[PDB]
């Protein structure tokens, strides 16, 4: 049963890990390096020595897709559709396994020992409120039925013993507080939040399953073994057994806090607002406990990087439902959600119209997903060289673009008209059939496969770079 | 004086030049290898062992800028901006910079001619699948007409159709399409004179590329950018000069009246042009040096070797922009655009509405991008030449219905098969500019902007943090 350390030790004799003897500042300093590294698609980091405190700081775990892939017990990031496969499916699943005894309970503080301050919280940009947790998995149960939501939401520190809960009003946690809310007016709500569980566990939390079940349930498929829990100290909550630190308390019902400003994945800072304040009653943690920590900011971030491996999860759903896609990519330039870009084997006129009508209404993920490009099987999705050639060769832009106004749009997202509402635009750019242009049409080249196949064989062996 | 030879020492000095010794075809294979190599990013290319011939090949001698530049002597792209500001000013009487002509050169160390020439002993390559044959890329075409002295330089494509026969692929208002047509009304049924050089020193050949004037040699521009006069040599069989350090020279005539079907050929646009008759060139003579090498690339779906020309030529207009919007900070039209379809500008937003102004003056103020389809508006703050910074100010800043301009019923190239009618279609201005009081109701957002003093520390540290290793 890997833990989070043998994942560790696993990155480190891959050259996957680097240690960091350096003294560092969790203020600012860590994420200056943590970006640097990232954007060079290093390793990633385990600060030993954060100024001061004693608990090493690890970040920039998913910095790679590879990683990712690591991370799910595969080998590589192709590897990744057969899990959109077995996710399609669930559309007798695993319950958990719950030991007696658990080394994230090896110590324990609770009550007015309780201090947040002796943690190495991240502080990630210049003008942030204040120190972040941002690796957190926060457990929650709602009123109504026994399934427990895992989610990542962020948590700024506002005392000894206070953290703010920033879950957006869509998010399991937060449909479940509010259930509460209703359900047993005035009773305190209680909740729990994992730092440095197993990988397929954090992968799990991240992953959108259904509501209906557990992230829980996903990690074990993904592991290919049922997810080792312990019950928590001061409430039914079950965390996982080789968490390295756990957080256990209560929202208190009608407490909120001005939350932020923090920087976003946008690369903006959103501004202040109110979320719930989050109680801590005792703080758990292993002999050795390490902290696991990480930033979002300007694109690529390790959330952006999960998010392109999260993606190839979706293309086999996506091709399910419209086989004609061939592949289907949200580059992370684009904030990782707002624009996509599709390819299609088209069979009709008018056919690009109906697979942006797709994007658009399929999935939730997608429902907010601005510019939609589509174009044709001879073009690489990912590569701009690529869409921009079919962009500028095969549209006339009045004619091929599609506008759709007053359409559901992120409540963040300042450049839209009114909050929550905006247009989106589709780019039509395959090929123009008969009906669609009464031009002749261009013949486009064509490798000979052939050709390209000699080139792979001899490749290595030209030496080139 | 350095000819191309002392380039390539250059080059490969500085890690900018790979030799292959592996065997490879120039039919097909070479453009996939030339291909990868540009799309990467990676060095020029020699290679020593073609499959059945003996000369060795060069490519993607300029497929990057950075080599652009060193092929004019410097070390960075920008000085085509003061060819920019020169360019500007004829609308310098020692810009009336002759040639030196040598007697003997090494160039026609060996010669042929007659029934002896043969066009199949060299490597000349197929670029693409359904190309319909052999064809000559980088080929500097000398032409003079019959009113006045100048000699044009062009690079047009020949296909070769026999032994001793390429065709002439110029279009109509090219300088040595203009020369024969008037050859023809001047003396009518005379053979006109041409010769072509392969292989000439970078200065020369990226002369030949840049737009001067029709009234100016390209031999005085490349003399320019030298910084000392181009030296040729005369033709054996003809009064054209060509450059003494080019590695061959086809000379030869075109016959009044004979043409013959050209292509279909893959070209710039990434699409096969169909059939169509140009002038046959009839080769008499063929000089090179001992050890020749076959100087030749490809065009294709962009980014080529062309387009990256292109890319580094369009420099000279960012300044002529500048003087008419000094908003503007940066200009740039993307290869994989095709060269001119696309435009990325960048500017010090002063006003509500600037954008808009910006858009309209791409689209009017100059010939050159008048049939540009597709213009993305950004602050200063974007690098116009990094997508990651382009998508990142498209996706944050534009609401795409509120921002998007289209413009019907505009002037597009006859040849853009896209647009719903020949040389007519719609152009495209997006907006991605920051929106002021007046575009937006909203609470702009602010950008994260690191702190100078911890990124300076890290700086100060990262070699000791050794994070690769
Ligand atoms: C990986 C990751 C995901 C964050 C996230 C972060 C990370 C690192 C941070 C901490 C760095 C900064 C932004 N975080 C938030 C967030 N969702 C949310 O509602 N509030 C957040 O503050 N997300 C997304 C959220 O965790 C995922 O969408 C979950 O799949 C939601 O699960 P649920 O649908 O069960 O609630
Ligand atoms: C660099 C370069 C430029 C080509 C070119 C190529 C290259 C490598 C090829 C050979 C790979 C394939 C497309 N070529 C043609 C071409 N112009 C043309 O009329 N027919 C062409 O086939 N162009 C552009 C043309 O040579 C330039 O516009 C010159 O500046 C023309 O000079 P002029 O204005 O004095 O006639
Ligand atoms: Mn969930
Ligand atoms: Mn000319
Ligand atoms: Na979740
Ligand atoms: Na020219």
């Amino acid at each position: 049963y890997n833990d989070l350390r043998d994942f560790l030790t696993l990155l480190e004799q891959q050259g996957e890990l680097k240690r960091i003897t350096l003294p560092v500042d969790p203020h600012l300093e860590i994420t200056e390096i943590a970006d640097r590294t990232l954007r060079a698609g290093g390793p990633a980091l385990l600060f030993e020595n954060p100024k001061g405190y004693s608990m090493p700081v690890l970040c920039n775990l998913f910095g790679t897709p590879k990683r990712v892939a690591m991370g799910m017990g595969q080998e590589d990031v192709s590897a990744l559709r057969e899990v959109g496969k077995l996710l399609a499916f669930l559309k007798l699943n695993m319950p958990t396994k719950r030991l007696r005894g658990a080394p994230c309970q090896q110590k324990i503080v609770s009550g007015d020992d309780v201090d947040l301050n002796r943690i190495p919280i991240m502080t990630c940009w210049p003008e942030d409120a204040a120190p972040l947790i941002t690796w957190g998995l926060t457990v929650t149960r709602g009123p109504h039925k026994e399934r427990q939501n895992l989610g990542i939401y962020r948590q700024q520190l506002i005392g000894k013993n206070k953290l703010i809960m920033r879950w957006l009003s869509h998010r399991g946690g937060a449909l479940d507080y509010q259930e509460w809310c209703a359900a047993h007016p005035g009773e305190r709500f209680p909740v729990s939040v994992a730092l440095g569980a197993d990988p397929a566990t954090i992968l799990g939390a991240v992953t959108p399953v259904p509501d209906t079940l557990s992230e829980y349930a996903f990690a074990g498929l993904l592991r290919g073994t049922k997810t080792e829990v312990v019950k928590c100290i001061s409430n039914d909550l079950e965390v996982p057994a080789s968490a390295e630190i756990v957080l256990e308390g209560y929202i208190e019902q009608g407490e909120t806090a001005p939350e932020g400003p923090y920087g976003d994945h946008t690369g903006y800072y959103n501004e202040v607002d109110s979320f719930p304040v989050f109680t801590v009653t005792h703080i758990t943690q292993r002999e050795d406990a390490i902290y696991h920590s990480t930033y979002t900011g300007r694109p690529p971030d390790e959330p952006a990087v999960l998010g392109v491996a999260l993606n190839e999860v979706f293309v086999p759903i996506l091709q399910k439902q419209f086989p004609e896609i061939v592949d289907f990519y949200l580059p992370p330039e684009g904030c990782s959600y707002r624009l996509a870009v599709v390819t299609i084997k088209k069979q009709y006129a008018g056919h690009a119209k109906r697979v942006m009508m797709g994007v658009w209404s399929f999935l939730r993920q997608f429902m907010y997903t601005k510019f939609v490009i589509v174009c044709d099987d001879d073009v690489n999705a990912r590569d701009w060289n690529d869409v921009i050639w079919a962009i500028t060769t095969r549209m006339d832009p009045a004619r091929d673009t599609v506008l759709v106004e007053n359409t559901p749009i992120d409540y963040l997202d300042f450049a839209s008209p009114v909050s929550g509402l905006g247009s989106k635009m589709g780019l039509d750019a395959t090929n123009k059939w008969p009906g669609e242009t009464q031009r002749e049409w261009g013949r486009p080249i064509k490798k000979d496969p052939d050709v390209v196949a000699h080139i792979d064989a001899i490749w290595d062996e030209l030496a080139i770079f």
